[PDB]
Parts: structure tokens; sequence; C-alpha cells
């Protein structure tokens, strides 16, 4: 992609939440997939820090409040994005 910038992991994690829909929220190795399967960002997908990236953000983001640790399972929250 001609884009080379640091997209909002918790925009790509957390849409991928309602992606997949998955009851009760859902798995990172889910989300991860339906990022991946995505073609139009395909070229983050690609980035082999895709899953780097995805994964190291998932867990800023939990520890911010923007997705909800529920077992293997991530949900969204909106509470608030930026944490606290």
């Amino acid at each position: 992609g001609n884009d080379l910038r640091n997209v909002d992991w918790n925009k790509l994690l957390r849409r991928a939440i309602e992606g997949l829909e998955e009851p009760n929220g859902s798995s990172l190795k889910n989300i991860e997939k339906y990022l991946r399967s995505q073609s139009d960002l395909t070229s983050t997908t690609n980035n082999p820090a895709f899953q780097q990236r995805l994964r190291l953000g998932a867990k800023r983001a939990v520890n911010n409040g923007r997705l909800l640790k529920d077992g293997p399972q991530y949900r969204v929250n909106y509470g608030s994005l930026d944490g606290k």
C-alpha cells in the first residue's frame, strides 16, 4: 500500500471484534484471522509486523481499557479509548 502509517491498532483490533461477532467477544487468534483475511488493508495484514503490532497493540489496548479481557475472547470497551 502507498500509505505507510501506523493505524490505531485499536481500530483494526476492535473493528475485527465486530466483524467476527463471536458470542461473548472473540479471541485474539480469531480477531487476527479476520484482519488477515481482509483485502483492502492487505498491506497491513501482509506486513510481517502485522501480528506483532496487533499483539503488542492489543496488550496495551487492554491496559488502557480499550478491550475487555473475558477468557479467551476480548470484547470492545468504549468506556474510554484513551483509558483511565
